[PDB]
């Protein structure tokens, strides 16, 4: 063990490599380390590539295959589907701005409105955690004036998930794409 405060994004990545050296994941330790990194915009500007129309996913590190670390850039009003995480751990840390997270239960096979179980505002530097056992969520930048930037870690990596129709609970498979990888736009 001996978790130390990451001094920089680079230092955080190094620490994460250590924490994912094995086949299991200490969720509380990973969350603690992510939370302890104090966002420094100069360190992640390279990855903070926005799109006018929707949020972008910008790959930072491939975690020697154990995890993907990426930065998501949310324009004003940009948000996600209600989605799962494909049997992976998902950590979400705010680097800039605020995001609203809404939780949903897994739908029953009957077609019904998905009612929100709860919501919270994730603030700068806070780190949230979700997995399929916890439930489903939507993440949204509700701000009209401030873009948000978040750092996401998923283990194992996954590039598909399901989006859920809020009116019915019906799910559709979605393939996730990257806007950039290692600072390089990937069209
Ligand atoms: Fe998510």
């Amino acid at each position: 063990t001996e978790l130390l405060k990451p001094r920089t994004l680079a230092d955080l990545i190094r620490i994460l490599h250590e924490l994912f050296a094995g086949d299991e994941v200490n969720v509380e330790e990973v969350q603690a380390v992510l939370e302890a990194y104090e966002s420094n915009p100069a360190e992640w500007a390279l990855y903070a590539k926005f799109d006018q129309y929707r949020y972008t996913r910008n790959l930072v590190d491939q975690g020697n295959g154990k995890f993907n670390l990426m930065i998501l850039c949310w324009g004003e009003g940009h948000g996600s589907s209600i989605h799962d995480h494909t049997d992976s751990h998902c950590f979400l840390k705010l680097l800039q701005g605020n995001l609203k997270e809404t939780l949903f239960d897994w739908p029953d096979k009957k077609s019904n409105e998905m009612i929100k179980k709860s919501e919270r505002t994730l603030r700068e530097n806070q780190c949230a955690y979700i997995n399929d056992s916890i439930g489903l969520h939507r993440v949204e930048n509700v701000s009209h004036t401030e873009p948000a930037v978040s750092l996401h870690l998923y283990s194992p990596p996954f590039d598909t998930c399901h989006a859920f129709d809020q009116r019915t609970g019906h799910k559709n498979k979605v393939t996730m794409t990257f806007h950039s990888k290692f600072g390089i736009r990937t069209p």
